[PDB]
């Protein structure tokens, strides 16, 4: 490898978007950027649409996916993934007056690899909760799959675009969503959404996977270990955290 071509989404910030003048910005690239530059190959970023994104990396339309995607087993399935550059749980998402905010949250980590009867209790308590309550989700994400595995009697929308989702709940065609807090808290960190808060357990693991991952074809085994030597050097000198910090307002760096 000399060169390489990267796939984002493009309307996923702070991980990727379009600054004023249309160009890729983000934690994703700036982080892409770096890998490329310990791995001593020429980056290009490209937009896709988060629909094709996965069946245009095995089509060879590109090299690799850096677009906030969670290495999830369902996506492990059709592609590799590098080892996770961020790790983060997902919580639920409402307005600042909703009642939805005074509910008691009994079990503040919630993992969902090996599921108690404990903890499916407080699955099923929010369940009961979002009963009535329209949600919205972008389609094809982990939190659509939550959404229809883990909670099927909750009325769902599906957008294209995370940006559709959070119109819709300012608003108020829906009243409540689902997102990693490494998306929502930059978004409710925002003077813009003091009227947005998020709530209830955050959840890790399950269908949602082990992290946030560079999604590489099964067969390129050489660009995964060029990519993991990458990540692993990123991590330990402090690089995702300070990128982290600066994109996200925190650090959700994972761990050597
Ligand atoms: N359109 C990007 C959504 C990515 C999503 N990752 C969860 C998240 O980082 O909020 C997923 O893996 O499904
Ligand atoms: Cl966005
Ligand atoms: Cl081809
Ligand atoms: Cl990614
Ligand atoms: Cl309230
Ligand atoms: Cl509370
Ligand atoms: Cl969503
Ligand atoms: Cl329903
Ligand atoms: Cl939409
Ligand atoms: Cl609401
Ligand atoms: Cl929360």
């Amino acid at each position: 490898y000399k060169s390489i071509t990267i796939a984002t989404e493009g309307s996923y910030a702070p991980y990727n978007f379009k600054d004023a003048g249309g160009k890729l910005i983000g934690f994703d690239i700036d982080l892409g950027n770096d890998l490329c530059k310990r791995m001593n190959i020429e980056c290009k970023f490209v937009e896709q649409a988060w629909d094709g994104i996965i069946p245009s990396l095995t089509a060879g339309r590109y090299d690799a996916i850096m677009a906030a995607m969670g290495i999830q087993p369902a996506r492990e399935k059709v592609i590799a993934f590098s080892r996770p550059y961020l790790l983060t749980p997902m919580t639920f998402l409402t307005t600042a007056d909703s009642p939805l905010l005074k509910t008691q949250v009994a079990i503040e980590n919630l993992p969902l690899d090996n599921i108690t009867p404990e903890q499916k209790a407080e699955l099923d308590k929010f369940t009961k909760i979002f009963e009535g309550v329209k949600f919205g989700v972008q389609a094809g994400t982990s939190h659509e799959a939550f959404m229809k595995q883990m909670m099927p009697s909750v009325q769902i929308s599906t957008y294209d675009t995370i940006d559709n989702v959070v119109m819709d709940l300012k608003a108020g065609r829906i009243d409540a969503s689902l997102a990693s807090v490494s998306f929502l808290k930059p978004l409710t960190d925002k003077p813009d959404n003091k009227d947005l808060k998020m709530f209830g357990p955050r959840m890790t693991g399950g269908l949602f996977g082990k992290g946030v991952g560079v999604g590489i074809r099964k067969e390129d085994a050489d660009l995964k270990a060029l990519f993991d030597k990458a990540i692993d050097a990123a991590i330990a000198d402090g690089t995702v955290q300070k990128l982290s910090q600066q994109w996200f307002g925190y650090d959700a760096s994972p761990k050597q």
